Parts: structure tokens; C-alpha cells; sequence
């Protein structure tokens, strides 16, 4: 697949890196997926893997790096079987496939290539209250109630 730019790049004061709003994945069977900042996607991993989910908060070309590579920076959400074995008990609850924690912590460095991008995936915030369907195979559209820190599980403020 191929990447272009969508739109003019953005406004600032950033040396060496042009930001923009929107990226057009063009993908082997000739469709071309328009991506924007705000949207959630996934990300590929190492091929053993299900797909790691993120918010995408930035779009840039990057011409400090050579040869230049167009990017992005995240925010990250975590699966639950991506949280370490001896700290999912702390959740106190099985969550169903559909349901993912955004992830708080500084430490996963935020910056990709965006050649890493499989494609977009709706994510919806949910009220503690609410209820995931629980026997669901499909992942067009994860859930979200709560962040995971490293340490405990937290509700979305």
C-alpha cells in the first residue's frame, strides 16, 4: 500500500516537520481510505499478534530522518491480554474481546510510521453502566470504560 497527504499542511512553527489533518491509505485491491487525526486505527504488531489499537492525535511528515518517512503520534489503547498475566486479576471482572483500556502512561514512545497502519477501527466510550454485547466475534467497534496505568484500572474522566 501507498500513502499520500491529504489538504495543505497545518499551521506552526515546527522546524523540519510539516503536520496535516488527513492521510489517504491506498490499499492493494485499489481502494483509498481516508484517515483523519481524531480517528482510531490499527496498528500492526509482530505478526503473531492481534492489531494494537490508538488514537491518532497527529499526522507530519518528518524530514529529520533519511530518507524522510510521513508519521504519526498516538495515543494508545491497550488489550487486555496485553496487560501482563499477574496484573489482569485487578480488573476484577473477564471483559468481553470488544472491550479495550486507554492506556496511561508515558512509557510505549508514541511516535510511529505510518506504513505500520493497517486501517481505521471505530472506537466508542462507554459509562461504567453500559453494557457490551458479550458473545460478539466482530471488532468493527471496540468499547472503552476505563484506563489502564501500569498499576490499576481507572474510569474515563
Amino acid at each position: 500500500q501507498t500513502f499520500s497527504w491529504v489538504g495543505r499542511p497545518l499551521p506552526n512553527r515546527k522546524q523540519f516537520q510539516q503536520m496535516y489533518r488527513e492521510i489517504c491509505m491506498k490499499i492493494n485491491d485499489g481502494s483509498e481510505i481516508h484517515i483523519k487525526v481524531g480517528q482510531f486505527v490499527l496498528i500492526q504488531g509482530e505478526d503473531n499478534k492481534k492489531p494494537y489499537v490508538a488514537k491518532l492525535i497527529e499526522l507530519f511528515q518528518n524530514g529529520a530522518e533519511v530518507p524522510p518517512k510521513k508519521c504519526a503520534r498516538v495515543q494508545w489503547f491497550v488489550r487486555f491480554l496485553e496487560i501482563p498475566v499477574s496484573k489482569r486479576h485487578l480488573l476484577g471482572r473477564s471483559p468481553p474481546a470488544q472491550e479495550i483500556f486507554w492506556y496511561d502512561c508515558s512509557d510505549w514512545d508514541n511516535k510511529i510510521n505510518v506504513e505500520t497502519i493497517i486501517g481505521p477501527v471505530q472506537v466508542v466510550a462507554l459509562a461504567p453502566e453500559e453494557v457490551i454485547p458479550v458473545d460478539q466475534k466482530s471488532e468493527e467497534t471496540l468499547f472503552v470504560k476505563l484506563s489502564w496505568n501500569k498499576k490499576d484500572f481507572a474510569p474515563l474522566p
